RNA sequence: AUUAAGACAUUCGUGAGUGAUUUAUUUCCAUGAAGUGGCGU
């Protein structure tokens, strides 16, 4: 996690969704010198090949079908994201309204197989996303 | 505030009904209530 304006997050016990799901949070910090993302992909090295496109985290692209033309083979999966839409000024405690849409997003582990160039064009396709890729979606090697 | 929240695998339910420890088997086989007379040729 990346924070600003420091709030100290503490350890303590949490929910994370699922009939009273109950964990254990340790809060470790790591140097302000150094974003999150080329740490996953460190972490991620280990499994790159010059023409894969190793799909980390769930990737949701508007148009598959262009991502199919950009690209030799979608070794790829399907699943499924929905959203609970909660504001500021929600009820919180009647029923949830879920998201809108039911998305579709690849599965961790599919591999893009690209054409001879064009990494660059499926690249550019997969980041522009940003609020996605924030999250930590559409996260690749 | 997170495809969340809420919910005892629980209620009812006799290990119970039918059923002789009964049938077959000689307390029997062998066996003398018997032996001897004694006293003065």
């Amino acid at each position: 996690i990346t924070l600003s304006g420091e709030s100290e997050l503490s350890s303590d016990i949490i929910q994370l969704g699922g009939q009273r799901s109950v964990f254990r949070m340790e809060v470790e910090s790591i140097e302000e010198n150094s974003d999150i993302q080329e740490k996953y992909q460190t972490a991620a090295q280990f499994l790159t090949q010059s023409d894969r496109l190793l799909i980390l985290s769930p990737t949701y692209v508007d148009n598959l079908k262009e991502l199919s033309a950009l690209c030799n083979f979608m070794w790829s999966d399907s699943i499924v994201f929905r959203n609970i839409q909660t504001t500021n000024a929600s009820n919180f405690y009647g029923k949830p309204i879920k998201s809108s849409s039911k998305y579709h997003f690849l599965k961790p582990g599919s591999v893009l197989y690209f054409k001879q160039g064009k990494r660059k064009e499926v690249e550019k396709l997969l980041m522009d996303y940003t609020y996605l890729r924030l999250s930590g979606y559409n996260i690749y090697i």
